[PDB]
């Protein structure tokens, strides 16, 4: 039922947006379908987490005419797709920084035959504008628009300063100057756990977690009766916990089952196994690493994963993921005391986190 | 006087953009100081145009007043002006990128910079177009225009984003745009034709640079009614249009140290309206010899385009567009006069900082 009204929901979207170009923006037949084909692509494939999540966290809420669960039920749809749009940008942008070859099974949008790298960067823009295109048609006559919006663009801006936080992360920031060059950071002194919880805290967390509980809220007109500082505790820490799922996905789970390729030692990312590598490495261990660290050469890229293996990685992610667990149950609870319903609907998203197969 | 007016409400939006992202997104002083950068070299050091434009209309729709109502009016307009630059700054660090451009304003390009990989340059842009929403909500939280104006303003991106779009696809034949395969660069240039070309420029051009200042100008002075916005529109898509004709023809002919950066038209093979206006007057000796040589990074076939161009005569054409311009832009100014004097005088304003500009 969730995802064939969110389906047509799309439809109702895309048909908005594909029609406004034609009429009002002087679009032709050509690139219209063109942008259909790129909407389809970068929009559609995945497992819609994010925007399913708007519409659990409604559907829970209504109760504390059947018009209005109808109403409620399609706003929610749309705020699913304006995330789920969100993410398509980030996704379609992502790719070309990260040098990425798949995604969701396909080549990456930037990757595809006949989009150039230029306009893979229009189109992912394009995607965004639409979020916001999509808002006003839908939701003009909601009292609500404005302070949705406000919300939407500050998780964007935050998720903005996040990536920020992920592209830089490889370079000494001390040394950080647009006007000189500056190779890969040699020492990783920068690599952290306190480093590495604010990446994902501000690229990952806000908008994953947060956003999709917020909207599901507003739409719901339901946003002043729950405890916002433990709502927020709860994204930050599913968020980060997320995050670090998919740093470990990209090293050991093979591409086939997640749909991507991962990049991330290649790129010389700060991921969670980097950091938590190196606090626990011996020196050789790390003297190893730097020699092997931010290489495309697949063995240099093998023998990272050995190193991963060998220091006991999985078993310091298992007691992560306990702890993880734990602080989490606790919050839902502080959540269930006052607010029953949106408890629930956390405790679904917690559900659809946890020891994730993704 | 409003460039000192205007240069301090930018320190006020930096103040409060930098101040922001220390305290409340956890920022050490190592990106603050990047970012401090990035912003002074990305919206600083061009002529202002788009944002002074702001200031303008608004100082001029001021009579219609103790002093408080001209203080908040003319911040309000400033803080829209850097929106303007800030949207700007956005659109040609990502321009830059598409168009494989080298410099800018005399300086490399910001993504040609020794210290700011391709990756972060992407994402600089980014953060310059979500710093316009930043200094909107906060300048204008309680102001009821809000709304209104950024409504406005989103509907011109996504405008000048489409237009974009148009700009980077001129090239490739349309029917054959297919996201699954490949396709080379137009060998018949059937569509490089002054219909295409009008619309690639309305949309990536026109509306930003000319409507948007006007409008904003006149939302934050409380007169958006006042005026004929049919007219009005007709005024900027015309002057609009002619900025970008102004565009190609320096791209091609104007030496970069006066322009301020290196023309990459030919090169990229843009549906410019030299090119367009050459094909459609060309010989069938001519037009053979152009597709031979243009969308050529090779010096020798730029060189034996900007000829043909010369052998054509399309600085003569380029007068008559321009003269044609003109007549058209003088007549609407005066239609707008009857209704809306003071506002009439500020596109007067506007075209003057427009018409046969040396830039
Ligand atoms: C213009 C730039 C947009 C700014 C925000 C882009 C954010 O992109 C994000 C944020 C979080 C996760 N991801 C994708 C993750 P992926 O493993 O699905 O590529 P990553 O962090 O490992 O690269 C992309
Ligand atoms: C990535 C999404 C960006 C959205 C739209 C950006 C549009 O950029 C534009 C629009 C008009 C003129 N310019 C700059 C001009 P330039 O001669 O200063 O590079 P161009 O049109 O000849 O490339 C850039
Ligand atoms: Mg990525
Ligand atoms: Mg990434
Ligand atoms: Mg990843
Ligand atoms: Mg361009
Ligand atoms: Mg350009
Ligand atoms: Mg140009």
């Amino acid at each position: 039922m969730p995802m064939q009204m969110f389906m047509q929901v799309y439809d109702e979207i895309q048909m908005f947006l594909l029609e406004e170009l034609e009429l009002k923006f002087d679009m032709d037949p050509n690139r219209v379908r063109y942008l259909r084909k790129m909407m389809d692509t970068t929009c559609l494939g995945g497992k819609y987490n994010r925007g399913l999540t708007v519409i659990d966290v409604a559907e829970s809420l209504l109760s504390l005419d059947g018009a209005r669960r109808k109403r409620v039920l399609h706003d929610a749809c749309v705020c699913g797709w304006m995330i789920e749009f969100l993410q398509a940008h980030y996704l379609v942008e992502d790719d070309i920084m990260d040098n990425s070859v798949t995604r969701r099974g396909k080549p990456c949008w930037y990757r595809h035959p006949d989009v150039t790298v230029q306009c893979a960067i229009n189109d992912g823009l394009l995607l965004k504008s639409w979020t916001h295109m999509m808002a006003m048609h839908f939701f003009a006559d909601r009292p609500f628009l404005q302070d949705l919006l406000c919300r939407f663009n500050r998780v964007d801006y935050t998720t903005a300063v996040g990536q920020l936080y992920d592209v830089t992360s490889m370079f000494d920031s001390n040394k950080l100057d647009p006007d000189v060059s500056q190779p890969t950071t040699t020492d990783f002194a920068e690599f952290t756990l306190s480093n590495y919880k604010r990446i994902v805290k501000y690229k990952t967390a806000y908008y994953t977690y947060l956003l999709p509980l917020v909207m599901g809220l507003i739409v719901s007109e339901a946003l002043p009766t729950v405890d916002m500082g433990v709502t927020e505790e709860l994204a930050m820490l599913m968020g980060e916990y997320f995050q670090v799922q998919d740093d470990v996905m990209d090293c050991f789970t093979p591409p086939e089952r997640l749909g991507k390729v991962g990049t991330d030692i290649q790129d010389a990312k700060c991921s969670w196994l980097a950091v938590t590598f190196l606090a626990k490495a011996s020196s050789a261990q790390v003297a190893e690493f730097k020699a092997n660290y931010g290489s495309g050469d697949s063995e240099k890229v093998a023998t990272v994963r050995r190193l991963y293996e060998e220091a006991d990685l999985q078993g310091d992610y298992v007691a992560y993921e306990a702890a993880v667990a734990e602080q989490v149950k606790e919050l839902i609870e502080k959540l269930r005391l006052c607010s029953p319903g949106f408890a629930a609907s956390v405790e679904t998203l917690w559900g659809k986190t946890y020891k994730r197969q993704k």
